[PDB]
């Protein structure tokens, strides 16, 4: 039951401190991480409504010829497919993805919130692709684990092999929202977090709520400044643009400072949701900035949903055995 | 508890009839389907030991310069990766896959059985690739189904949308190994199989056993003649080559005739395995020959494993509710 949100900073809201941080509106920061570009567009006309200020870098055109243009003119072969994939009223977690050939390779991810389309562009390399075999072969390791703790251990090992992150943890929530690191895979030489417990305030209630609905989030560079959207309010509504479903969403500054204090250069986590409840997180750290490729991110998200069912079977089974 | 196998035809075994078909050694036919090529190689040296007779068509070289050559000479950039992915003693269901650029596009799938590597080559198109989003977006439909029958219905619909097959069924086994079509998605105009029940003999006991360990099999063209391996016995062992893990494995002639009698041009199914037991099949038909691309096959296999956990949760839940 999260408390109501403060207005965001660009609407005159208060500065966030350790006394009020449960009220930070982390889903509407009005800004993005600088390794990609974001546009929003009207879901019926395709008119481009908002754009991140760095969009000319990634899209090779100044906003003058971008704002107010339609996606039918900018993305003529993707526009019909985009409409078919994200019809009105669809879930905001549903996504459309394409790989564009831009005068290099741009990855395009789209989702729909109400009557708005949110388009994320980020550079990708030809060798950055990941086939379905990555997930397929990983399912064998997970199904042979004999109990819940063994399942957690093999899961962290599997995620570290797929990604190369310096540290991968399984963080389990207790009934009071405190957490414990119940499994960990880490680079040789890094100190262990295995078995450590943390207070509920390190992941506040409005973050836990968001993480029950949008399953993956990341900070690619913990010392990068965010890039504003322009205009900052959605012209359709005269209200903030919901970015909870955008991986390019700017991270809370409170969390960015937390990560820097830990010596973390890049961070990523995936929700494990069991029976509609946030059960835990697959939590990853790198010592330097690192952008995990889009195909590998989607694989990790799918692995999280698999792990959720495996947890739910084991918990059901060792509850039914009693 | 399947009865012991007859020797295969090329070892002097008897002809298979409706009186003895539970003894057909379907895993060692000594032949493959003609839309791809197969090689076997020593798992340590990489020496090429057996090849399908059509291999020169797909590999552009006569067997004279193929047999006895090493994979280090033929596939110099794949050979080291192949060894790392399939170490001695690994599961025979574990697979390695690459996309080769051949003087067009060849898909390469490798698995290991004992000390033998089995390599399958098949042509593929650049537009035949399937990203991880296909499986990711399909998971949403499956998790919202309220009960087991609804889960079956949405699953068949999802598989038909991904593949375009004329008919997709969910076939559930009863405790006596008879089966029932409990859900079906089909092209407009095709008669329904929904609700029909079939005898246990249509999928005999040795097929059910094989299908508990190797989860996907297909017949791309129900009127295509199979292509022999040469030599037909594995020189390592002087014994038949196990092909249960090869999708190119020739289909039982008894089943090929069954399919032709039904008017089926192409067939494919995926096992649903629950608690180590064969629970049912996702069974697909096309009216004409059709080779589903390798990336889409692996996606269907992963969807089958997902469905198995969803079935196991629902059955556990509505057994626990009682
Ligand atoms: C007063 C507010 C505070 C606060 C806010 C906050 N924290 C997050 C997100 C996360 N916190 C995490 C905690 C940990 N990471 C670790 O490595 C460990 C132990 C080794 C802990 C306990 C995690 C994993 C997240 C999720 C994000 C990620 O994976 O990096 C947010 C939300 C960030 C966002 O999504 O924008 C917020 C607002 N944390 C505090 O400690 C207090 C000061
Ligand atoms: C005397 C032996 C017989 C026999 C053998 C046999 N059958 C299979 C495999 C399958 N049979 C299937 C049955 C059905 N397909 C349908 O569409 C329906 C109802 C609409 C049924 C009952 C299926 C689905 C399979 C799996 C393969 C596939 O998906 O096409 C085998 C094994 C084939 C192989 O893997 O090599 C064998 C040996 N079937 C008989 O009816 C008797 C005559
Ligand atoms: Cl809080
Ligand atoms: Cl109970
Ligand atoms: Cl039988
Ligand atoms: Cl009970
Ligand atoms: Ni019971
Ligand atoms: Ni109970």
């Amino acid at each position: 039951d999260p408390l109501p949100f403060f207005p965001p900073l660009y609407l005159g809201g208060p500065e966030i401190t350790t006394e009020n941080c449960e009220r930070e509106p982390i889903h509407i920061p009005g800004s993005i991480q600088p390794h990609g570009a974001l546009l929003t567009a009207d879901g019926h006309s395709g008119e481009v409504l908002q754009m991140s200020l760095n969009a000319a870098t990634f899209l090779g055109q100044e906003p003058t010829v971008l704002r107010g243009q339609t996606l039918a003119a900018l993305l003529p072969e993707q526009w019909p497919a985009l409409q078919a994939a994200l019809p009105p009223g669809c879930p905001d977690a549903l996504q459309y993805r394409a790989t564009l050939d831009w005068p290099g390779h741009l990855s395009l991810t789209v989702h729909r919130v109400g009557e708005l389309l949110i388009l994320e562009f980020e550079p990708t390399e030809a060798w950055d692709s990941t086939g379905p075999h990555a997930l397929r072969n990983a399912m064998f390791a997970l199904e042979s684990a004999p109990n819940l703790r063994a399942l957690a251990e093999v899961a962290t090992q599997t995620v570290r092999e797929l990604t190369g992150f310096d540290r991968v943890m399984l963080y389990k929530f207790a009934p009071d929202a405190t957490g414990e690191v119940i499994a960990e895979a880490r680079r040789e030489g890094l100190h262990a977090f295995l078995g450590h417990r943390f207070p509920a305030s390190d992941i506040p209630a409005q973050a836990r709520a968001l993480y029950t609905r949008h399953l993956l989030r990341l900070t690619a560079d913990t010392r990068a400044a965010a890039v504003p959207l322009d205009p900052v309010l959605n012209p359709q509504t005269n209200a903030p643009t919901p970015l909870g479903g955008a991986v390019l969403r700017a991270t809370s500054p409170m969390h960015m400072q937390y990560l820097r204090n830990m010596g973390v250069g890049s961070s990523l986590s995936v929700s494990v949701v069991v029976g509609g409840q946030l059960w835990g997180l697959i939590a990853c750290h790198h010592q330097t900035p690192y952008v995990l490729p889009p195909d590998l991110r989607t694989t990790l998200e799918s692995l999280g949903r698999l792990l959720s069912l495996q947890v739910q079977v084991k918990e059901a089974h060792h509850h039914h055995h009693h």
